[PDB]
Order: structure tokens, then sequence, then C-alpha cells
DNA sequence: ATGTTGCTTAGTCC
DNA sequence: GGACTAAAGCAACA
């Protein structure tokens, strides 16, 4: 199917009962946004359809993409990620605002699970379910040469996608693994506030990941 | 009030 | 694998 069909069918998905419930349950729970409209639906990927680089996240944040409708938009993860994409020369501007004209150059963003999960922890069954969408979405990104897993969950999801053994591809920040056709699989700590604010993942470390991804992608 | 909540990782154990 | 938990620094939240 083409992208329009992908977006149409994805947004109507209701395969995971716990997530169909949670994504609406959190609406109005955060003071700063009470009374505002929430997307509260599956989150479609965003970016360059001709991207050579794919940043693969974990899932929608309750008041992040689950609220704005765009990956990494409206929360601490995006506050960290988007300015860095611009600093690396991969976007039109530093900030991402729903409904703006932000363009990503050579990069596309999505995640393992597309509906906000409780405690940011999807179940093994929910991951297997949404993996069907990963197949469809990555299938619509023919030019990707570098797949960047943001966090352990994301890496494992990508390993399943490529039919790779976990034992041979452990999760460690900076890990680099080869993929068929001269492609690459990179692993980085997730951009979560828990990782950046605690010093586990610094702005320097992530920009480096981005610069390495560009290098490996021929950009 | 100032204590609680919410935002992954790495190690443990079966 | 999968379930469980102590640990990390910050600030909205109550
Ligand atoms: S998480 Fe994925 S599979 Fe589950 S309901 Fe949402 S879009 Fe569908
Ligand atoms: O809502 P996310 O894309 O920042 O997880
Ligand atoms: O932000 P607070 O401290 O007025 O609740």
């Amino acid at each position: 199917m083409d992208r329009e069909a992908f977006v149409q069918t994805l947004t109507a998905c209701r395969l995971c009962p716990r997530l169909v419930a949670w994504r609406e349950e959190v609406v109005g729970r955060k003071r700063a946004f009470r009374g505002e409209p929430y997307w509260a639906r599956p989150v479609p990927g965003f970016g360059d359809p001709e991207a050579r680089i794919l940043l693969f996240g974990l899932a929608p944040g309750a008041h992040g993409s689950n609220r704005t409708g765009r990956p990494f938009t409206g929360d601490a993860s995006g506050a960290f990620l988007y300015p860095l994409l611009h600093e690396a020369g991969l976007s039109s501007k530093p900030e991402s605002l729903p409904g703006d004209d932000l363009r990503l150059y050579g990069v596309y963003l999505t995640a393992a699970v597309r509906c906000a999960p409780p405690k940011n922890k999807p179940t093994p069954e929910e991951l297997r379910a949404c993996a069907r969408w990963t197949e469809v979405e990555l299938g619509l990104l023919p030019e990707v040469r570098v797949y960047v897993a943001l966090g352990r969950i994301a890496l494992e999801a990508l390993l399943a996608h490529f039919g790779l053994r976990k034992s041979a591809h452990p999760f460690r920040h900076g890990a680099h693994y080869p993929l068929p056709g001269g492609r690459h699989l990179l692993a980085s700590y997730h951009v979560s506030r828990q990782n950046t604010q605690t010093g586990r993942l610094t702005r320097e470390m992530f920009l480096e990941v981005l610069m390495e991804a560009k290098r490996l992608a021929g950009l």
C-alpha cells in the first residue's frame, strides 16, 4: 500500500485493548495541557519518505506524540532531539510544533509501538502486534541505509524485524552492526528525559550518533 | 510548604 | 526471554 493507505488504516487500528484505553485515559491528566485537544490515536511516522536514516523509538509518550500527533513532539524527548537534528543539518528548523512546516532532510521518525503504553512499557504481545505496522512502514522507506535504535526495546524490535539473534547483537550505546546490502544497524540510549537529565545520554553523545549515522549513510 | 510523580538502564533470578 | 527492582537528576505537580 502507499502512504495514504498506511496512515488511514494505521490510525483506525485498535488491536491492543490496553493501549486503546490508555491513550484516551491520559487525556486531561497533565495539568499543563488540561482542556486541550489530544490526538489519542496511533501515531504515524514523520519525515523524509526518501530518508537514508531512520530513528526508531519506543512508543508514544502520554503527553507527547499521543497529544500532538507527531513523533517526539510536545515532550522532553523532542525538546532534546529536534534541536540536535537541526544542529546536525538534518532538518529545516530547531523546533517541532504540531501543524508547522518542519521538514526533515534524509531522516524519518517512528517507533516500535504506535499507541501510548502504561509506564512506557508495552507488553511482549503488544510489540508483536504493532510489529505488523513496522513491516508496512519500513517497507515504505526504500532508501534507508542506517537504522538507529533509540533504546533497548527499539533495538530488540529491529532485531526481530531483521531476523537477527539477540545473543549476537547485545544492546550497548554506540554498538554498530552490519545489515544485508551494505546497510547498518546502530544502537543509542533512548532520548528520554530519564536518560538526558541524568547524564546517561548527553547532547554531545547523541549529536555524535547522528553524525555517525550521516557518515554511514553517505550523507 | 516540600514530598511525590513521571520521565530508561543495568543487574538479578528462574 | 521475561519478570522484577534499585538507581540516576530534574522540575511539574500537588
Ligand atoms: S499499539 Fe500498534 S498494534 Fe496496538 S493498537 Fe496501537 S497501532 Fe494497533
Ligand atoms: O511521544 P514520543 O514520540 O516523544 O515518545
Ligand atoms: O507549580 P506549583 O508549585 O504552583 O504547583
